[PDB]
């Protein structure tokens, strides 16, 4: 598809067999999700943002579909205001920025 | 241009005869610019974000030079961590994502 950005670009992801809202965010490095349960083990990260810092947990290489495309890779979980799917999975689904 | 999003999709903006390098970033409502002078009139705002919120002064009307691409809409000025092109100006460049 070809997203214009006249509202927010939310899409359906499915993470954990569960269906949530997401933004897809070029301006994210990392995809960042809202509090849930993820299997394995997880590594501690901080992120920064407007407002300042975030502590996470990183966990990597989980299966997630954005918007009917299949992704495998790093999710950091904590109490964003959002959920958003940055540049390393917006990479695996192969978008662009076009102008 | 197309933009891939291996790297953060930087740019080249011009704004207040100031050249500066900004992020195209779809997750942004609002283009957020690092302290600098605007004229005109301005008015506080908070915006919101991965750490919590910022107070910005929010100027209208502001013409806005991107990869070559002239806008006009509001710029918020703060102490961004990083210079930020949001939706409100992305759209009247045609940026769109595609995947
Ligand atoms: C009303 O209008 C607004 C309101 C909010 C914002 S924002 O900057 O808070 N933001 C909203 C989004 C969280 C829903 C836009 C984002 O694209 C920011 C834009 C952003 C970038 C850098 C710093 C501050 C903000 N990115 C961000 O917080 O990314 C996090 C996740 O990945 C990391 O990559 C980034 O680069 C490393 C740190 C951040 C980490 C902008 C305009
Ligand atoms: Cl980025
Ligand atoms: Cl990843
Ligand atoms: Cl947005
Ligand atoms: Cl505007
Ligand atoms: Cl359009
Ligand atoms: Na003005």
């Amino acid at each position: 598809p070809q997203i214009t950005l006249w509202k927010r670009p939310l899409v359906t992801i499915k993470i954990g067999g569960q269906l949530k809202e997401a933004l897809l965010d070029t301006g994210a490095d990392d995809t960042v999700i809202e509090e849930m349960s993820l299997p394995g083990r997880w590594k501690p990260k901080m992120i920064g943002g407007i407002g300042g810092f975030m502590k996470v947990r990183q966990y990597d290489q989980i299966i997630i579909e954005i918007a009917g495309h299949k992704a495998i890779g790093t999710v950091l979980v904590g109490p964003t205001p959002v959920n958003i799917i940055g540049r390393n999975l917006l990479t695996q689904i192969g978008a662009t920025l076009n102008f």
